[PDB]
């Protein structure tokens, strides 16, 4: 049926970050990348508007030297080509409130691999640029590191997609829009997946 | 058909909390409850072991009153039996152990109904408490809310348990134990539904 009627509501965009830090209040956010889903008219999901930004650290910001040398990002090479956090955000929040009222949705919903890392980062980078009416739920995610676990018995992103049929480029796997696009797809196929075997609708399984 | 085959490795533990806030770092924990999962021989998932305690406010906590008056607890009741953090959670890791061992996992991991709150107060709690070797995993987390979200259409637990099928009384919402046995049985039915229709394990679909 309709995006709507698939999870009360719930406008899931799939949201990846990358950061100078595990600490989303003192710790800078280095990218964000965005992907908005829509459903065709049989139901099935599928990726609809794309986002990416490379970040600016924001005034005050913590930067671990760990974290940059996992991540392999340099804030300081000023041909990152690195916007706002008031800027990515206003960009993205924009697209998602299309989306909501397109599709007659009341709100948006995080999905992201181990949500609640990413939530935080992105709520907290919200508040510092005095963002008004952030279209995403206060504390409600779908975590795809779960998601996962129950269909494919994998938490781990790259497993998860590989075993889910997915290529993965560990090459890539420092990219907040590669992680959020894999994770999309990955997600997609998971609820697609369900579709398919007869687990949604609820009352498709009677239905033979 | 082993619980330790199904998750790579993890002890899925259903666990609940009740609360004086909602920072985990300064609020009281009051309530905690615990339920191991195993799983038979053709590979279908229950619950196990069964823990619930109510508990005593760690000694310099903030208590707000507006949680108090919503989950309706008293921490000065002296005939709430409560126990320290410490005995808790000590129980309770006792046990987790035990089960990771004999079902050959490797580590814990905890499932709750927006399960990061739950996991923040308990992981706050084992620190105040300095528990050694917390058998949980010290990030990930199996959301109900985000399977039931997939399963069943729904996030908040009592519309997800009645679309499943199940019972959920709302007299007894506010109680840790109450909701874990509840989210346990919703757990279990998403879980053991996916193998039912083919959807586990990976295998069965092309049979
Ligand atoms: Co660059
Ligand atoms: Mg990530
Ligand atoms: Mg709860």
């Amino acid at each position: 049926t309709g995006l709507c009627d698939r999870f009360r509501g719930f406008y899931p965009v799939v949201i990846d970050v990358e950061t100078a830090g595990f600490n989303a209040k003192t710790d800078a956010l280095l990218e964000i990348a965005a992907i908005t889903l829509k459903m065709d008219e049989q139901g099935w999901l599928m990726p609809d508007t794309t986002l990416h930004f490379h970040v600016e650290p924001f005034v005050g910001a913590n930067l671990q030297p760990e974290a940059l040398a996992f991540n392999g990002i340099d804030p300081n090479d000023p041909d990152r080509g690195a916007v706002s956090e008031y800027e990515a955000l206003h960009e993205i929040f924009k697209v998602v409130r299309k989306g909501i009222k397109a599709s007659g949705c009341n709100r948006a919903i995080m999905v992201a691999h181990n949500a609640n890392f990413d939530h935080s980062f992105m709520m907290a980078a919200a508040e510092r640029a005095s963002l008004k009416r952030n279209p995403f739920h206060p504390f409600a995610t779908f975590d795809t590191a779960a998601l996962a676990g129950l269909a494919l018995g994998q938490t781990v992103l790259s497993k998860a997609c590989q075993t889910a049929g997915m290529d993965f480029d560990s090459t890539q796997a420092h990219s907040a829009l590669y992680d959020t696009e894999r994770t999309a797809v990955l997600f997609c196929e998971i609820v697609n997946r369900w579709k398919r075997l007869g687990g949604w609708p609820l009352s498709a399984a009677e239905e033979v």
